[PDB]
């Protein structure tokens, strides 16, 4: 069930000799605090720890904002449960210290086809600051990059409507985003709403992917989306989000070798 090995992060987990994925206690430097959380440690020596992960449907989103802040759904040792892992907590992983981390959104469509998106710097802040979510760079991936916005072309200003990078986060209760209605309480979900989103992996999950604006009374695009990969009314199988130092993103083609 749980494994023995510790460290600030999942990545310092592995670095120690951990070689496989499961549950682990890791503590934060300067947070004094310790707590169980999903490492996804592969052969590279990689070691994700993961925040959020859906597959089945199984965990009801909606939550409000205490909940969204200390965490729900559930940890298993085989990563097959839906959970998030908690405002509070992944503000105290990801602010740790000077050092980068990575975000990998790694989705999965209905048709057993995956895709990634990684972004280079990913912080989420303070609650004084509402969990407010801030990257430096979209740094590849072919799923795209819908945390920049996307053009959905309903209006010439989606794209800045849809953007994330910087959003507060909110909940039904905590509204914090741009849009003059309730951007949470309209999907039923937390998230770094904008003036709502293009990338929405809190989302209503959809059996079989395919929904349409006759899926609910009002009409709204509130499944598992990612824009730049698939359309508004196609939500995904499967999602997760996991951070990882940035550095073990840069160890491969990424440099540039000198003479
Ligand atoms: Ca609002």
């Amino acid at each position: 069930q749980i494994h023995d090995i510790t460290g600030k992060d999942c990545q310092d987990i592995a670095n120690k000799g951990a070689k496989q994925s499961g549950l682990y206690f890791i503590k934060p430097l300067k947070a004094n605090q310790q707590f169980l959380v999903y490492c996804e440690i592969d052969g590279s020596g990689n070691g994700w720890t993961v925040f959020q992960k859906r597959l089945d449907g199984s965990v009801d989103f909606k939550k409000n904002w205490i909940q969204y802040k200390e965490g729900f759904g559930h940890l298993s040792p085989t990563g097959t449960t839906e959970f998030w892992l908690g405002n509070e907590k992944i503000h105290l992983i990801s602010t740790q210290s000077a050092i980068p981390y990575a975000l990998r959104v790694e989705l999965e469509d209905w048709n057993g086809r995956t895709s990634t998106a990684d972004y280079a710097m990913f912080k989420v802040g303070p609650e004084a600051d509402k969990y407010r979510l801030t990257y430096a760079y979209f740094a590849g991936g072919d799923a795209g990059d819908a945390f920049d916005g996307f053009d959905f072309g309903d209006d010439p200003s989606d794209k800045f409507f849809t953007s994330h990078n910087g959003m507060q986060f909110s909940t039904w209760d905590n509204d914090n985003d741009k849009f003059e209605g309730n951007c949470a309480e309209q999907d039923g979900s937390g998230w770094w709403m904008n003036k709502c989103h293009a990338g929405h992996l809190n989302g209503v999950y959809y059996q079989g992917g395919t929904y349409s604006k006759a899926s609910t009374p009002n009409g709204y695009d509130n499944g598992i989306i990612w824009a730049t990969w698939k359309t508004r009314w196609y939500s995904m199988k499967k999602t997760t989000m996991k951070i990882i130092p940035f550095n073990r993103l840069t160890i491969g083609e990424g440099q540039q070798h000198h003479l």
